[PDB]
């Protein structure tokens, strides 16, 4: 009982950890999209 | 007399020792299997 009292990770916490470090992901991935989307503004401003 | 009155165990005592015992014993696996029943609410939160 000691031993598991030391190990033995509790799968609510790493369920919810998990879950929360998905959503993290998936938004730095589209806020990355959104700032890849690089300035073509400058294009924009090239021909005028 | 004397051999009698130190051997010679009670059937009373010894029958209602082993109704008892039984019955814990039948008890004792029953809530060994309730036991057993061993978490799968972590399978649960898996998937959510």
């Amino acid at each position: 009982e000691a031993q598991s009292r030391i190990q033995d990770a509790d799968y609510a916490t790493e369920v919810s950890n998990m879950s929360k470090a998905q959503i993290i992901q998936q938004a730095g991935n589209s806020v990355l999209a959104k700032a890849n989307q690089v300035p073509q503004q400058v294009l924009s401003l090239l021909q005028g």
